[PDB]
């Protein structure tokens, strides 16, 4: 379940996580509508937009 970030995302509201373009992340799950993804990176854990990431081998 390893993904890469398509774009920078700046943390904003509740429990979101900043990620940087090209950064690798692990995905734990999704919110109720699937539009937010709960991810882990070396910087921590939190929600990121699901359309800002994609799988990498």
């Amino acid at each position: 379940n390893l993904f890469v970030a398509l774009y920078d995302f700046v943390a904003s509201g509740d429990n979101t996580l900043s990620i940087t373009k090209g950064e690798k992340l692990r995905v734990l799950g999704y919110n109720h509508n699937g539009e937010w993804c709960e991810a882990q990176t070396k910087n921590g854990q939190g929600w990121v937009p699901s359309n800002y990431i994609t799988p990498v081998n």
